[PDB]
């Protein structure tokens, strides 16, 4: 016997923004307080962690568009 | 016998925004207080965690559009 | 027998922004306080961590667009 | 005519405490938020004020006894 | 004519406490929020005020006894 | 005529404390946030004020006793 | 005529403390945030003020006793 696979996906797509101005943004936090008492840790595989954080962000992109996109073709006898 | 697969998806799509201004934004938190007492940890596989966080964000994109998109073709004998 | 795979995905896509100005941004945090008491650590494989952080960011790209994109073709006898 | 005033108050009093221990005291407040918009002020005579306070106290005297005591003798022709 | 005043009050009094221990005290408030909009103020004589307060106290005296005590003798022709 | 005033108040009083220990005291506040918008001020005579405070205290005297005491004799023709 | 004033107040008083130890005291504040917008000030006579404070204290006297005491004799023809 025989197999034939043809895989020809097309994408002419568009992701876009326009904006006149971003302007007055104020991020102004009064500071907190944290504590943790985690005695014994054992992390193995692909782990991510935070422990005891007190972190502030201000993220102001003039356009933060994103296009996440995956293909997979798999064949097994 | 024989098999024939043809896979030709098309996308001419569009994701869009327009905006005149973003303007006056104020993020202004009075600070809290956290505690945790987690004695013994054991994380194994693909784990994500936070423990004891006190985190503030301000995220103001002039267009935050997004197009998440996956294909998969799988064949097994 | 025999197998034939043809894989010819096309992408003419576009990710875009326009912006008139970003302008007045103020990030101004009053400082907190952290503590951690994690006695014994054992990290093995692909681990990421933070422990006891107090970190501030201000991230203001004049366009922060991104296009994440993966292909995979796998064949097994 | 004539006047005679004699004024001889006596006090042998006592104010007292005993205590074995004061011990474990924890004062641990998560932080609030205040605002005031008082446009025009005019304070004249013997005034005390606070405006817009956010104040924490912890007052632990090993004996906080007090004896407030006033005399006044006044004579007018 | 003539007047004779004799004023000889006596006090042998006592105010007292005994206590074995004060011990475990926890004062632990989650933080509120206040606002005031008082446009025009005019305080004159012996005034006390607070306006817009958010204040926490913890007052743990090992004996907080008190003896407030006033005399007054007044004579007028 | 004639006047005779004699003024001989006596005080053998005592204010006292004993204490075994003061010990474990923890004062640990997560930080708040204040604002005030008081445009025009005019303070004249004997005034005290605070405006816009965010103040923490910890006051732990090993005996904080106090004896406030006033005399006044006044004579007018 | 004639006047005779005799003024011989006596005080054999005592204010006292004993204490075994003061010991473990921890004052540990996460930091807040203040603002004030007071355009025009005019202070005249005996005024005290604070404006825009963010102040922490830790006051631990091994005995903080105090004896405040005033006399006044006044005579007017």
């Amino acid at each position: 016997g025989s197999v034939q696979i043809v895989y020809k996906p097309v994408d002419l797509s568009k992701v876009t923004s326009k904006c006149g101005s971003l302007g007055n943004i104020h991020h102004k936090p009064g500071g907190g307080q944290v504590e943790v008492k985690s005695e014994k840790l054992d992390f193995k595989d692909r782990v991510q962690s935070k422990i005891g954080s007190l972190d502030n962000i201000t993220h102001v992109p003039g356009g933060g568009n994103k296009k996440i996109e995956t293909h997979k073709l798999t064949f097994r006898e």
